């Protein structure tokens, strides 16, 4: 209910915990002379001091430090040599864990997946769960801040995970990623290419739908390629993600709930850098303005949207502060229920330039019903207004779907709402220029106010009347048709 | 019954409070770099620590600080640029708020007005709240000490507004400024020119006709031209209001 905006800027500058009983284990001798000799972490070292059990209350197992889940502790190896596994970690409650493990390949995936959670105390603590491994290689799933038990027992409150390899964070096809309700991560290696199911928010227990269930997958130390595979953001809840990347973010199948947010934030121009008593400072940031070689080649916009009916849509959205907001050859879907399903494509301080077509319930044409009024909506530098919205491919519109443009210079190539009607083709936010290529129109509700549209073709509603091209504002004075051809 | 000149000369020079869990927040990049966006207070900014609620016993709103209302926040702009709003502040009991925005417009008004009351409590707090804006345009209604719940509940204690802008505070039509049985407020702009309801002292609850409901608007630091529009002094009581102004 808060907003992202709020909730990654008050937890970006926490105190970590105050844990008594501090354990330090030291890797010795034996682990630094074999460099293939495949160990583990859990059986090999970190069962000395971390306890399973049984939670009283619908759990399956149960894993704290030691007495509690109020101890840190710190596996500091900085020479061992090989490669190693977690392999089964499932439902860790602890606490302040760093495993750092210099020159040593990690995998977190064999046979079993993982889990980091905390537990929601009077104490509102964190886990802050670091590791500082050589490579990664998740290879399998992997929750953050799941469900402990089972609906019941503790509840969850927030957490952290951090990984900082030094030469690559890979993945599989089967590990899907899925960070909840209150969990972040942050990543640190060079070239991170994430080939799994990521998946931000997520239904933490088994019918709140009306659970905020922010996330961040903060990838800012990132100096190399960040190539995400397969997000999915939202799960039967209005959950709200966020991503602060690197000025890089080429990414793959994006799948948006109905009422999910996405908040990519590119780096700034330079990078990044009986008693009173007094709170330390908590600095926030407003949305600021992208560096100038920003670039976000989100290539295929899908959404999931089924459920029940409200009294208006649900409005998906993604916020983009890059420079550039490319979407490549995929083109953006929308699937469409009864009511009228509509994703926000919004850029605040860049540009837009989509070159795939527009689809709705997957295929090119997409006629909807006329409570379904499926509405794209593009924003192309919004606190700037020098932002171009260009889409150099030739869309289609079926019936009952509407395009909207609101930026300083609407370049296209072709519209057909010929085929369908009832199109609301507003443009009521550009500010001086709208290049369109091709138009057909049937019934239209283009609202331009300057353009120069080359060629126009007029078609017919068939034999029924009320129907027709209609032009709903102020036409100018530098407006232009260099060619009116009616059918 | 003791009079305003007791009154205003015993709350003149006061200790503000004694606040445990001094907030302090700061806006950083972003706010700096957008001169005409339109931002918000509440939303953008001051919902992060400041909660809503629910008083029990006959109330519609309930905002107060962090765990109570004996904790004093700040927040630290002094360069953030733009135009702002507060828009729907409604029964903030809260206590020691001080908006430090320099080169920064306000705006006290948009689609609702706001409010600003103290808790009758045993400590006998006030609430000290400041504004340090460029300009201000109150801009709709605001009411100051009000009633928190309706009549039952926690009664209202005193308050202190200060609004010290650097360019000037002017006001819309319908924005009835209505300061009321213990609130006092302070101006330090050039220019002040209210062109709204002032109502100094009203009835603070439903019936009672025999409140002392004293007041004070001291115009002291306006270095300009004061010109109120419309004043109203008294609302079916014995209100004994007061203003120090600053020789025009």
């Amino acid at each position: 209910l808060l907003g992202w905006g709020l909730k990654q800027a008050e937890e970006a500058n926490k105190t970590p915990d105050k844990p008594d009983k501090v354990w330090r284990i030291q890797a010795g001798k034996g682990f630094n002379e074999f460099p293939n000799k495949e160990y583990d972490l859990y059986k090999s070292l970190l069962s000395s001091k971390i306890d399973g059990g049984w939670d009283w209350g619908n759990a399956a197992t149960h894993y704290w430090i030691k007495g509690g889940q109020w101890n840190k502790l710190e596996v500091d190896m900085k020479d061992a040599v090989g490669t190693y596994k977690l392999s089964g970690l499932r439902n860790f409650t602890g606490g302040d864990l760093d495993v750092n493990m210099q020159k040593a390949t990690l995998r977190l995936g064999q046979f079993n997946g993982n889990s980091f959670t905390s537990y929601k105390d009077s104490a509102d603590r964190t886990t802050r769960v670091d590791f500082n491994a050589k490579n990664i290689l998740i290879d399998n799933f992997l929750e953050i801040n799941n469900r402990v038990g089972s609906g019941a027992g503790r509840k969850a409150s927030s957490t952290v995970l951090t990984l900082q390899a030094s030469e690559g964070i890979t993945s599989s096809k089967n590990a899907e990623i899925s960070l909840y309700d209150g969990a972040t991560l942050n990543l640190a290696s060079n070239s991170v290419k994430l080939n799994g199911n990521v998946w931000m928010g997520r239904l933490q227990y088994v019918g709140a739908y009306l659970a905020p269930s922010y996330s961040t997958i903060n990838t800012s130390k990132v100096t190399g390629e960040v190539n995400f595979n397969h997000l999915t953001v939202g799960d039967h809840n209005a959950a709200q993600a966020g991503i602060i990347a690197s000025n890089k973010t080429h990414i793959g199948t994006l799948d948006l709930w109905q009422s999910a947010g996405l908040n990519i934030i590119a780096p700034p121009e330079g990078g990044y850098k009986q008693k009173t008593e007094v709170q330390p400072t908590q600095v926030i940031d407003g949305p600021f303005a992208g560096g100038k070689d920003t670039v976000v080649n989100i290539d295929r916009i899908n959404t999931k949207a089924d459920g029940t009916i409200k009294v208006g849509g649900f409005k998906a959205s993604l916020t983009t502060n890059a420079a550039h907001l490319n979407i490549g050859k995929g083109g953006v879907n929308l699937s469409n229920q009864a009511s009228g399903r509509t994703l926000l494509v919004e850029n605040l301080t860049g540009n837009i330039t989509v070159d795939g077509p527009l689809r709705v319930n997957n295929q090119v044409g997409g006629y909807a019903l006329a409570g379904s009024s499926a509405n794209f909506e593009f924003k192309a530098g919004v606190d700037t207004k020098n932002g171009t919205a260009t889409f150099n491919n030739d869309i289609s519109l079926g019936r009952f779907v509407n395009l909207k443009v609101d930026a300083h210079t609407a370049n296209f190539k072709g519209i057909d709402t010929g085929n369908g009607g009832f199109n609301t083709l507003d443009f009521s936010g550009v500010t001086n220029k709208v290049n369109i290529n091709k138009l057909i129109t049937a019934s239209t509700n283009v609202a331009v106010k300057n353009f120069n549209i080359n060629e126009l073709i007029v078609k017919t509603n068939g034999v029924s009347v009320g129907e027709y091209t209609h032009f709903s504002e102020d036409i100018g004075s530098q407006s232009r048709i260099n060619t009116v051809r009616l059918e």
